[PDB]
RNA sequence: UUUUUUUU
């Protein structure tokens, strides 16, 4: 196999290469004499209507390693972007799997265009560790459910980083079914290798010092992918920080229509970002798609407020984290007034709506600070 | 004998060295032609690769710059060893019928062993674990900025930070403060000072102050040598990491660079709000190299940033550079006006993953000393910490007090 | 590109 020569060391491998008589070179060397063979990866159509199966290592870029797909191969199982393949095949010969199962199901089903939208009715719950406080708060802030289009905003330094990590672990914990990848745009370098190391599932990132083109490219291929598998009924969920940074991104791509709101941002940059962000959806059909993504506020850029109120009018769950809260070192920072999901009465019981009902009341006059401290010390007794 | 050497020497020691076997370049010259026709040269300088294929080896004094003393390198060495730009070659040369026929060194080491080996871009990056402390518990007046420094954000190996502050606030001191502390407690890493669009007095002085090597572009000079000359320092600093070496650059300042970009490069298909798009990538490159190599070596980058300026170009300049950094001291004007030194935002300034570079007590007296120091003013605050540090030579006395 | 928008 492609992929798992490539994951094999050149230190196990050369002596393979020794038994059958640069690691890119070495490797294409072994796989031209077993020929005289699979690979895999993730769809994408070209302009020619050809396409390329990208590698989740190189990030879905533009790698050597990948696999010539032809039209035709697409006419025939109605492949599109996003799509996942394993077959043998460089020039993809035959597929053997497309989206982990059979290629004669790919071809009959409903185009996620066509999926009728809902609410999200199912539940997402999230050992008494102090990890889980920030997680038992979060269920009686804001629920969060299959489809669920919510934000993680906050000020920085505050730990929008520690509650993805936080909510990634309970989602793995939880929910093992459903599919979680978590994507980093714009992100440091430090911080892409330790979400790697801690997280179990996919992890796609694009650094800081990427070009704006490439954080777009990578978001789109990530969410094209998730469209693909809610296409088979299949429950996913993104985690990415952040998407005020992957907003800056389309506002540095998008042509200058001569018209900037508010803020710096042009009147033409937010539309894709409501697009992939607003990709995130419930479905009837079967599946879901989850979005959570960071929105950074308070940060002293009047770009980053337009962008949030932005899509805070196209989501439907917030999750405040108070800098004062970050302040005093005291964890969970969650503002719990400013926080809310819409919609909530169809994701809790009605015993839990109303204990849920009853609670924001009594904290909605106490403050930020004491809010936070009254429900930490009742959640640990 | 010796090209950069005698190019080096003053002209009364050339002339007279001339008589036993115009103008300097050409005395030096006329030298290496008549030396070469006894039988007996050799040369030195950094490596630049051209569009064309073959490079030529910029000097020092020319700030990695076109020059009459360049040594052609055919493409059969940069074949033959790999070479790219930024490596520093020393070898025999020969006059033009300059050119090198053999290098005897590569980055400082045999030619042989560094033909093959890791790219820079293959190296992994980490957080900084290594802590580099910048106090020298000399007990100067200096000190106090470093030992401020030390207990607001803690320096490492393959950090990279930003100095943000407005003007004549006290940044081109705390670069200093920094190179002074750098040679006098890690001697062992290699420390390039990079000056970029600044002051001609600034650059004068920095070569006078610390022992290094200090490549600068005063703002006598165009916008495209300010890029060139920081192209030539990131690569050599990539190349010289590669031999596992603790590279440390000390730039001034990451906007005048990031402004450089933005003239020189061609005109964008879209302009933001005014910088080009593409224009603020390249300074995300340079910016970016820093980082901490698990493999080995590191490559540590502290940039000064401006800030209130009354530019939108500054201040858009200084927000994709914002979260970029996994550290920041921030130095307050209003501590400055009040001629307060060092200057330094104490709330505002910190780094990232702090807890790998000081020990679980130092951690956790910094927290302390950052709860009492929170509530007052930034003045207050700097005022408060100086007076609790003079009564103490070293930080370390001062922490057991607590 | 300028002005308008960004922008007060
Ligand atoms: F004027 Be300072 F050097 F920013
Ligand atoms: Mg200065």
């Amino acid at each position: 196999n492609l992929t798992e020569l490539k994951n094999t060391p050149v230190s196990e491998l050369i002596t393979l290469g020794e038994n059958m008589g640069r690691k890119q070179d070495i490797i294409f060397a072994i796989l031209k004499q077993h020929a005289k063979i699979f690979g895999d990866g993730v769809l994408e159509i070209l302009q020619d209507g050809f396409g390329f199966l990208r590698s989740a290592d190189s990030s879905y870029l533009a790698g050597p390693d990948d696999i010539y797909v032809s039209p035709s191969q697409i006419r025939r199982f109605n492949l599109r972007t996003g799509d996942t393949i394993s077959g043998k095949i460089f020039a993809l010969l035959k597929v053997n799997e497309v989206n982990f199962d059979k290629p004669e199901n790919a071809r009959n089903k409903i185009l996620f265009e066509n999926l009728t939208p809902l609410h999200a009715n199912s539940r997402l719950r999230m050992n008494g560790s102090t990890e889980d406080l920030t997680a038992r708060v979060l269920d009686l802030a804001s629920p969060i459910g299959r489809g669920q289009r919510g934000l993680i905003v906050a000020p920085p330094k505050a730990g929008k980083t520690m509650l993805l990590q936080n909510i990634a672990q309970s989602i793995a914990y939880n929910h093992p079914d459903c599919v979680l990848m978590v994507l980093l745009i714009d992100e440091r370098p430090e911080e892409v290798t330790e979400m790697q190391r801690l997280v179990k599932g996919e992890v796609v990132a694009s650094t800081f010092d990427e070009p704006a083109s490439r954080h777009v490219q990578v978001a789109e291929m990530v969410i094209e992918k998730a469209k693909r598998l809610v296409e088979h009924k299949k429950d996913v969920i993104i985690l990415l920080d952040s998407i005020t940074r992957l907003a800056r991104a389309y506002n540095t791509v998008v042509p200058a229509s001569g018209k900037v709101l508010t803020g710096g941002v042009d009147a033409n940059a937010l539309h894709r970002p409501k697009r992939f962000f607003g990709a995130a959806r419930n479905v009837e059909e079967g599946g879901s798609l989850t979005i959570i993504a960071t929105a950074l506020i308070d940060t002293g850029s009047k770009m980053d407020e337009v962008i949030y109120e932005e899509f805070k009018g196209t989501g439907n769950m917030e999750l405040h984290l108070s800098r004062k809260i970050a302040e005093k070192r005291v964890f969970p920072a969650i503002d719990y007034n400013r926080s809310g999901t819409r919609k909530e009465e169809l994701l809790t019981t009605q015993e839990e709506l109303q204990k849920m009902w009853i609670l924001r009341k009594i904290i909605h006059p106490m403050g930020e600070i004491d809010a936070m401290e009254f429900l930490i010390n009742k959640l640990a007794m």
